[PDB]
């Protein structure tokens, strides 16, 4: 079983992903996500969750008083922590399988120009924590990289949701002009997987130089 | 004035649009996000979007057929068409910047193993093709890559508005649960303040993004 609980500004950012997911799988206790209101835990009658940066500058940092309320009360010491930010450590297909296996994954999901940093190091002493980032761009909020991180992780959980793959073809044989390669047709299942072989050969050097 | 369509057989996972940067940036007209169902555009009973691959394998492959008309009626020669895909060019924030420009937008959402490799070459006849990943782990759709993909542009788009990892923030007060902010911030010399967030920069990207200063990656 997993516990996934999102802590956000904008809990309907997340309702579409959580009713995606299949009855079956959630009325056999496998996966629970839960989405969760950070203002729940402001303090004052304007529902505050920012404040001004130390040092001056641009944007607004997240208060650490409330995101403390908030995490000690969803927290436990089996909880890894996930904090979106880019910033962070990359988010690989590796730590999506490192956390398919996790009880109890919280997404601090951010704003404006993130969390103030106690937060995390505070909640570091009593749980483990992770900083991630999703990809090389920059966007408003968590909320995107919670769903990213979330389909990733739950698709290798049964039942729930090196070189690149190559073009894939299907019905018509010709369309548009466009023919499926013939080799796909040809009945020569080794040869077959050498052309795929090819193909991905050429792709990943066109495409993701970094990757050979 | 930009315009962005959405092409998808899970219409509704686009919701999430209306919130937040992007539903602002709806709401004041600088930006027109439509989404489309995909079935739409099928013919028979069971509005069949996906056959088994040739050459075999796993899974499923969206049919050219049914994608080709519906791109036939959203784009024109003006579209830069979108395909995510794993297999895709590394969108990053340079690829933001240039989509920030554009006038439309076409986002087409594989699911299953993806669509049929001449939808993307038919459209390149036609007009500019940018197959794309957002990154280096597996989705199980197009759609949420569409999400990511519209909130990096729609920030950088004049009417809402570096190499480098950002260092840590702070905010009041300045001592909780015994954490101090790091005093130099509550010192007020900016000349001080510059030089502790640039070395914290710096030291965050060696350690979390070594690649972005020339270093190996673990
Ligand atoms: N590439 C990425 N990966 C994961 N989260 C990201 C991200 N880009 C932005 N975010 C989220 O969005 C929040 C605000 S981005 C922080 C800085 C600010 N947006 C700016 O540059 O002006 C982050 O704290 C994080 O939660
Ligand atoms: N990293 C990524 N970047 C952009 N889109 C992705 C993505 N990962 C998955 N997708 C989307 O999700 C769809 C299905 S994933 C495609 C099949 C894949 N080879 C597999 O391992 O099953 C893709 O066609 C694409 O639209």
């Amino acid at each position: 079983s997993m516990k996934i609980d999102v802590v956000t500004i904008f809990p309907e950012y997340l309702q579409p992903v959580r009713q995606s997911l299949p009855g079956k799988a959630i009325d056999a206790g496998l996966v629970d996500v839960a989405v969760h209101d950070l203002r729940r835990w402001t303090h004052d009658v304007h529902k505050s969750v920012d404040d001004s940066p130390y040092g001056g500058g641009p944007g607004m940092v997240m208060k650490p008083t409330v995101w403390g309320d908030a995490l000690d009360e969803i927290c436990t010491s089996e909880t890894l922590l996930v904090v979106p930010t880019p910033a962070g450590y990359p988010f690989t297909q590796e730590t999506a399988w490192q956390w398919s296996t996790e009880d109890h994954l919280v997404i601090a999901c951010g704003r404006y120009e993130g969390i103030d940093q106690r937060v995390a190091d505070d909640a570091a002493t009593r749980m483990r924590v992770r900083e991630v980032s999703i990809g090389d761009y920059v966007l408003n909020g968590g909320e995107a990289a919670a769903l990213v991180i979330i389909e990733a992780v739950l698709r290798l959980v049964p039942g729930v949701l090196s070189l690149l793959e190559g073009p894939s073809y299907t019905r018509p044989p010709s369309w548009r002009g466009m023919d499926v390669p013939p080799v796909l047709l040809s009945g020569d299942h080794a040869k077959i997987a050498a052309w795929r072989a090819e193909q991905s050969r050429q792709r990943t050097i066109e495409r993701r130089p970094d990757l050979l």
